[PDB]
């Protein structure tokens, strides 16, 4: 029993953390058969945030410019280029322990685990949902970019997320390992925002079948409700619309309670319009929204 | 900025971990230099839970009863001994991957890490508080007796639990690396159950200090308090004392902050007397005691 925001095993991961220094910026990279990858913004300097012309800036560096240590051991830059929002500096040395991996980009609403990093060594490991505004509300200080999300399957490492930047209200954002950004966020200075946020709804019933599965019960009701008329209570919520392939992949979770998706929603409808009354859910007196059905399924089995 | 619960990198404790099988049991060890580590209940079976003489059961082995598997290959037990609650195997090998490491003993209060594991192999890390009733509110399935709870300084993996069982509220009991049940548990078959509970209160005004320094100051208010009439209100609410040594303790964030101790706990009694009134602290709508001063200084720097 008992469910927890839980991060995959990361030594995976901590074998493929870097540092890399350019002038007086350092940040960390992710060194893969013999490609360190990292943030393009650790060839800026202070006189150019603005508007950087990346591609001017990349044509002015030599290898030799870029210091990349694994451990105590310097790694000799043999190639630079630059992919979207990410360098790819080649290295005369393949990684030992590169993992099996994949680059994956993942959709608003998935889960993944961040190994925040600072120097090339690893600090912490922690669980992140993409939220529908393409941020991650992380912990990440200065230093922090270059850290990457992934997720593990089987032997498999899929890397769907670098960091990049923090944005005004204190959350983050950055970039899949193709160096594409996640929403609409620029590796230069602007007065950049995230847009509004809403809440998954399909994540928040994983979590209300989550409760039930560690006997949390007070919330359920003989009640069901439409699919239509949940949404319109959704929508009034600034919830997500709950879609029938939502229903579709709460089905197994519905098998193991034996609570119908509906039957659930007209729990949700009825906690969004009166609260908790001073009650509480795996310890939390607000609905989450951060564990995804499959979070669900493979915790509680 | 940003404040998560955030685990210790796990890939020092992933390289310890094997499969131990008695009979038809199997559970996880800890493998350092030429030992593996684990519960002793193991050498149980479901025809003695009541009364398990462990002395005699121990006695009725022998090294080639104990299967023991770090991933694909087997170790061979060339010895076996019991330390209190954990079981010590003696293999012929030596781990390659041993951690700089010690075992340490925490207190209620107290953070660590937990690498959950089924059949020798990590499924997630997530962090756990050492509760004041020495149980822990972790997320462990059957299978999971003999993951580990961990801290790591600098290189050095300190070891500070095993988890042995899961009580009737669905909260976790386990020993130290030594085998010394944390609290009032024993590995046999009782009506056992978690003793009374309360809330962490320096833990809570560490929370609070991490919440100032990502930008929450919604619940500051320009009253200070005495200690006494603190500890007053904190023993209403089913608060542990605070004590000198705690405010002393909570030095460095009260200075980082520039908001005295006294001065946060005028907030904290203001927040138990009146509750949040609709608001949120780092995403919480309940006080979080989960997080040590030191916790805070680590993740906030």
């Amino acid at each position: 029993s008992g469910f927890r925001k839980m991060a995959f095993p990361s030594g995976k991961v901590e074998g493929c953390m870097v540092q890399v220094t350019c002038g007086t910026t350092t940040l960390n990279g992710l060194w893969l058969d013999d490609v360190v990858y990292c943030p393009r913004h650790v060839i800026c300097t202070s006189e150019d945030m603005l508007n950087p012309n990346y591609e001017d800036l990349l044509i002015r560096k030599s290898n030799h410019n870029f210091l990349v240590q694994a451990g105590n051991v310097q790694l000799r830059v043999i190639g630079h280029s630059m992919q979207n929002c990410v360098l790819k500096l080649k290295v005369d040395t393949a990684n030992p322990k590169t993992p099996k991996y994949k680059f994956v980009r993942i959709q608003p609403g998935q889960t993944f685990s961040v190994l925040a990093c600072y120097n090339g060594s690893p600090s912490g490991v922690y669980q992140c949902a993409m939220r529908p505004n393409f941020t991650i509300k992380g912990s990440f200080l200065n230093g922090s970019c270059g850290s990457v999300g992934f997720n593990i399957d089987y032997d498999c490492v899929s890397f769907c997320y670098m960091h990049h930047m923090e944005l005004p209200t204190g959350v983050h954002a950055g970039t899949d390992l193709e160096g594409n950004f996640y929403g609409p966020f620029v590796d230069r200075q602007t007065a950049q925002a995230a847009g509004t946020d809403t809440t998954i709804t399909v994540n928040v019933l994983a979590w209300l079948y989550a409760a039930v599965i560690n006997g949390d019960r007070w919330f359920l009701n003989r009640f069901t409700t439409t699919l239509n008329d949940f949404n319109l209570v959704a929508m009034k919520y600034n919830y997500e619309p709950l879609t029938q392939d939502h229903v579709d992949i709460l089905g197994p979770l519905s098998a193991q309670t034996g609570i119908a998706v509906l039957d659930m929603c007209a729990s949700l409808k009825e906690l969004l319009q009166n609260g908790m009354n001073g009650r509480t859910i795996l310890g939390s007196a607000l609905l989450e929204d951060e564990f995804t059905p499959f979070d669900v399924v493979r915790q509680c089995s």
